[PDB]
């Protein structure tokens, strides 16, 4: 009771939020690329320097941000993705909290440059100070947006201590991009580190062959054991691949990617169903390898559970579990 | 780009935050009791009705809230617990985000009644509407505070669907209270459900015997196999009990409570160390039973990682793991 109850200073409030959303450089990459995706980008270029502790640049050919909404793009609780509870309960976009940019801006030097198709002029914006005041200035930029995040955690010393080696931090970025590249086969993605191109994922055209990117991302070993899945029932749909348990190695088991309505996830229920189907098919149990996609009515799933959207809750839990279990078991036979 | 980037309405913004902090009735109980603890309460009475979906009342004999800070107590990002980054990096209280009450108020009918020792008058406050406007009115109340949370999720229909049976929801509350009761032996805690007293934890006096409450909470079976631990090294300290692995059953293994600086936790590293020590001691591995407390310098741990403080990150990770491993292994021999 000694200290008065007081509203937290803008920057500090955002830094507390950043602790929950921004774990490491890879987290920044995840939030910004999901923004590019929501913006309708079909090409995304990611440039990283020193594992992301020095620089993280993401350029996309999305629709861009209007000049007079740049300050709003950096403001807390400000979003163009939802505007009501109904919008929230039926999420059709990766973002919805309106917090990512504000959180990241508070623990780094973040610059936003963008131009919409209706603008002849491009603009650049950034927030500063304890009050996070925004500056908007003239810039040169094509239709689309570029995010520049420099000196991550420069103003939050303690957090910077958790940063691993640059090789390690970059590996997590590479892994994040991997997961994203598998979520959207139709998006061209380029990734570089310290001025050197490391990844070049090419968009899979209309009804094109996805096996090409699948193998390029997960590996030929996976592609060889990959069993395509096509299971549906009403609004419930299951797609993707699952390796033959009998021919799955510890290495292949490192590939356990699942998506819910296109959003990368790591759900316990989903993993259990897949594991149960493989154990019941194979003699015993042993980490399965897979890249599965679950499509479900937005109203049947709650994605407002973790600040980084790391988890979800299914209304008809038992129904969903059984659906996936049956789907995988059906392909294994 | 069709919808404008717009700041979210106060209530909706809070509801999004509530989705991340308020999972179920037990979550509400957790946040409010931690508030009572931070306020210096030595006695806390918890009354629950219909699993918490109907009512959740928490009364404490803490220091209370001053009249002119009641509105602030319900406001977003407002706290008396920290006021700077230094405060954040050295957390010495359970709360620090300044969001719990605002989040809960947005998805329920929350009433706050309180009086400080310096006040002859008591006051009651609550927020309403899309803008969460606060009303403060006269009330009768002793020194301390009472929180009343009625009709949880009445205005967020979808979320209310996830509520389980009242017996189940209450069981989670009972479990939460269990974890809290073990964190603070010096606090008297009473818990009732539908007007019927269910739990009566009595405070353990100065240097009193903690075995009494330990057995009352965890059970005589645990108490019989419980091996006291006293391991220290600098600012690092390990206290509590660990059951003999050779005499631990699946039932006893349900007791895996760990605390970090008094805060209930469920850390992977901690659990691994304890499990590693037991496996290396016993012939094979098998879920250990324990109630352990880790005391560490606030600067060596990051508790600003999850909105509900469900996780932490240790700076010198390997050091901590080894400390716990050695501590437990030392007692097992
Ligand atoms: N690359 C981009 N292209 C176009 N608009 C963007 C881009 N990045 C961000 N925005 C806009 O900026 C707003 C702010 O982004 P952000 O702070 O990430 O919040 P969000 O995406 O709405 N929700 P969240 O991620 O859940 O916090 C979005 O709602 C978009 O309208
Ligand atoms: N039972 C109580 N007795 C005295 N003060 C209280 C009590 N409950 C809440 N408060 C006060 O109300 C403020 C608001 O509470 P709350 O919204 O829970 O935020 P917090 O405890 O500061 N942080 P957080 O829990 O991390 O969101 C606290 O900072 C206290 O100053
Ligand atoms: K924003
Ligand atoms: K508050
Ligand atoms: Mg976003
Ligand atoms: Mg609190």
């Amino acid at each position: 009771s000694h200290m008065p109850i007081q509203v937290l200073p803008p920057q500090l409030a955002n830094q507390i939020a950043a602790g929950e959303v921004v774990e490491r450089p890879a987290s920044v990459v995840k939030e910004l690329v999901e923004n590019s995706l929501d913006a309708g980008a079909t090409r995304i270029d990611i440039d990283i320097e020193r594992g992301g502790a020095k620089l993280i640049r993401i350029r996309d050919n999305g629709c861009g941000i209007k000049k007079d909404e740049l300050a709003l793009a950096l403001a807390r609780h400000a979003t163009s993705k939802i505007a009501s509870l109904d919008d929230l309960e039926a999420i059709i976009s990766l973002g919805f909290r309106g917090e990512a940019l504000a959180s990241i801006s508070s623990v780094s030097r973040l610059t936003l440059t963008s131009r919409t198709a209706e603008q002849q002029e491009a603009w650049q914006a950034y927030a500063e100070g304890r009050d996070m005041n925004v500056t908007v200035k003239p810039a040169a930029h094509p239709v689309g947006t570029t995010l520049e995040v420099l000196d991550l955690f420069y103003n939050t010393p303690a957090r910077r201590k958790f940063l691993r080696t640059e090789k390690t931090e970059f590996n997590h970025i590479d892994e994040i991009i991997r997961r994203i590249a598998l979520a959207r086969f139709d998006v061209t993605i380029n990734l570089s580190h310290n001025g050197k191109i490391v990844r070049q994922y090419r968009a899979v055209p209309e009804g094109g062959q996805k096996e090409r990117r699948l193998g390029a991302i997960c590996g030929t070993a996976f592609l060889e054991q990959a069993l395509a899945i096509e299971w549906q029932h009403g609004d419930l749909t299951l797609r993707g691949w699952v390796a033959d348990p009998n021919h799955t190695t510890p290495a292949l088991a490192e590939i356990q990617y699942c998506y819910v309505n296109g959003r990368m996830m790591r759900d316990r229920l989903i993993n259990h169903a897949i594991r149960q189907a493989c154990e019941d098919k194979l003699g015993a149990d042993q980490q399965p390898a897979f890249v599965l996609y679950l499509e479900i009515d937005p109203h049947q799933v709650d994605v407002n559970v973790h600040p980084a959207k790391h988890e979800v809750r299914f209304h008809q839990s038992r129904l969903v579990h059984d659906f996936i279990y049956q789907g995988v078991l059906s392909v294994l036979q």
